[PDB]
């Protein structure tokens, strides 16, 4: 599952500067951290095997509240 916050801001960076995808590598790193976090939540829901595992908007909200910071 993608991280559209780091997707838009990395595209804005790369557009500003020479398509310098390696000098904005930190955004793609925070995107892989975001992928790993939400894949962790998917696996922590999949232990019961019964709901849609990819968290819905109010789950993403209450879970971000329960981290108390950005997982990115």
């Amino acid at each position: 599952n993608p991280c559209l916050s780091e997707s838009d801001a990395s595209t804005r960076c790369l557009d500003e500067n020479n398509y310098d995808r390696e000098r904005c590598s930190t955004y793609f790193l925070r995107y892989k951290n975001c992928r790993r976090f939400w894949n962790s939540i998917v696996m922590q829901r999949r232990k019961n095997g019964v709901k849609p595992f990819m968290p819905t908007a109010a789950e993403r909200d209450e879970i971000l509240r329960a981290v108390g910071n950005m997982p990115y």
